[PDB]
């Protein structure tokens, strides 16, 4: 049994896609296998939510760690102590930079997890020779899709091998409704068992594409005068979104962030769920892990989701539809096609549910890490 390092910046109690990413992945293997090296952003907090887990985090006191000299020889002490095997870097910039040392202080493999915004136009002076350094140096590379393995080209030059590490999603926690909570859900949203719901469980950026959604409405409604689209989340975006919704206020509903299990209910209780996301920002603003996708159709609802990143990769055509967010005729073509097509919408969440079961809940995904960190160095 190799014994695993994780040496990250990114680590609960903070709230983030990677805190969860690595706290989910960690959950997946021998908690007697697994030490943590993480930076601490609230002493007292971190200390809290450390003494509930079964294996050792060791914080770093500091907001962020950095990939100094001293941070370094501090990791190192670590690797001699703790006699650890692997070293994986929970980012892979720039805190992989640290890899040489790793090898170093008794290593004998180092991974380092990728997240998709290493590589870009945005790029850092010197940043594209660290890629390259952290290459040479780092044995095993996770990406989350095929789309950011596109982009990186060849940064990281020849001597990694690239291991595709996905999200999972938990198939327990979300699972499909049975008909009595669905009705019980609606009755408590002021709607009934016919009404038609689309459903949009996202951060409130311009990005995720609730504008384009409620854009669609006008003709969605149209078709279907009862048609309500639900937009579940926060962020900036917000008083756009409210803009935009005015001429159909009636038929769109600003849930707010909802708690965890309300969040689970009300996607469970939807028709669709619908999130055409749209690449941006001169196209560094693309979508990464697609998590809402898989949660939806963990939920057995059939998923509308949009061109961006990674999107695509989280739904099959049996279990959801692709759309290029910005064709906002398309996208209400779509919705209103699929909300008069019961049986079909009831084969694509039975589809989806099925799909996640076999690919991407955390028991098929913590399978890929432990090979990872159980197989003998290359």
């Amino acid at each position: 049994s190799r014994k695993t390092l994780v040496v990250t910046n990114d680590f609960p109690p903070r709230i983030g896609g990677i805190q969860s990413y690595l706290r989910d992945f960690i959950a997946t293997q021998d908690p007697e296998s697994i030490v943590v090296f993480a930076s601490t952003q609230n002493a007292e907090e971190a200390h809290a939510y450390d003494k509930t887990l079964d294996y050792e985090v060791i914080r770093w006191p500091r907001s962020v760690m950095l990939p100094t000299p001293t941070t370094a020889h501090a990791m190192a002490e670590i690797i001699r102590e703790r006699e650890i095997d692997n070293v994986w870097f929970g980012a892979a910039a720039p805190l992989a930079l640290m890899a040489g040392t790793a090898k170093q202080a008794g290593a004998s493999k180092v991974i380092a997890s990728t997240h998709g915004h290493e590589v870009g136009w945005s790029m850092l002076p010197g940043s594209r020779q660290s890629l390259r350094k952290i290459g040479t140096e780092v044995d095993v590379l996770t990406y989350i899709s095929q789309y950011t393995l596109r982009r990186f080209k060849s940064a990281f030059g020849s001597h990694p091998t690239f291991e595709h590490l996905p999200s999972g999603v938990d198939v327990k926690r979300f699972t499909p409704a049975t008909p009595e909570d669905k009705s019980a859900t609606r009755k408590k949203l002021g709607f009934t068992d016919t009404t038609p719901v689309i459903a949009c469980n996202s951060r409130l950026v311009p990005r995720k594409g609730q504008d384009s959604l409620i854009k669609a409405m006008p003709q969605v409604i149209a078709a279907r005068p009862d048609a309500q689209l639900l937009i579940v989340g926060s962020g900036r975006y917000e008083s756009t979104l409210r803009r935009l919704a005015t001429d159909v206020s009636q038929n769109v509903k600003f849930l707010g962030r909802l708690e965890y299990q309300d969040m689970i209910n009300t996607l469970a209780a939807a028709d669709i769920f619908a999130m055409p996301a749209r690449t941006r920002g001169g196209g560094l603003d693309v979508e990464g892990l697609g998590i809402v996708y898989l949660e939806a159709q963990a939920c057995g609802v059939p998923v509308i989701a949009g061109t961006s990143g990674g999107a695509p990769e989280t739904v099959t055509p049996a279990t959801g539809l692709v759309v290029e967010g910005s064709d906002v005729d398309k996208l209400s073509e779509l919705l209103i096609e699929l909300l008069d097509d019961p049986i079909r919408r009831a084969a694509m969440g039975a589809a989806g549910r099925a799909h996640v079961e076999a690919e991407w809940s955390w028991e098929i995904m913590g399978e890929r890490l432990t090979n990872i960190l159980q197989s003998e160095p290359r």
